[PDB]
């Protein structure tokens, strides 16, 4: 006799507890790539245990690009980001080119201006940022390509789902 409001559901801090195999980026403020994992990301969860909450960038340039594996196949029904700082000076990204794909082939990186605006938008570190779900579907693998950061490319992009 009960019945279910929250449509709006995390991909690893409920009850998929997905492992740090969802997240992935070419390369992290670590150090480098390298043999071995070398990266460490999946920082965007909450209650993080260090401090980062967040994944940053190697070169700290436009050339980085983090991207999501999913391969569960799950219908998404909202998004969330969330910034981080360097144990004190505040960063933050603003323009990303984030595209999600379902099949793999097809990106949909959710046009707009026409041809192809990209998600622009600080909202600081302090400052989470969700979207409804505005349209939502079936994803397997998400990308995504930062061009215009503040301070240092440190952020945190999650999908939220239905699972229904």
């Amino acid at each position: 006799m009960k019945s279910g409001h929250g449509c709006s559901e995390p991909l690893g801090l409920k009850n998929n507890t997905i492992p740090d195999s969802q997240m992935s980026a070419s390369s992290s403020y670590k150090t480098w790539n390298l043999r071995a994992f070398g990266w460490y990301p999946h920082l965007g969860r909450l209650d993080n245990q260090g401090k980062i909450n967040a994944w940053t960038a190697q070169s700290n340039s436009a050339k980085e690009w983090l991207q999501v594996d999913l391969g569960t196949q799950r219908q998404v029904t909202g998004i969330i980001t969330q910034g981080a700082r360097d144990f004190g000076h505040i960063q933050y990204v603003a323009s990303y080119k984030v595209a999600h794909s379902d099949d793999g082939v097809q990106w949909t990186v959710y046009e707009e201006q026409g041809s192809s605006k990209v998600f622009q938008g600080n909202l600081d570190n302090n400052s989470h940022k969700k979207n409804i779900f505005e349209k939502p579907f079936m994803a397997r693998y998400v990308r995504v390509l930062p061009v215009s950061w503040h301070n240092r490319i440190t952020l945190r992009l999650e999908l939220l789902g239905c699972l229904e």
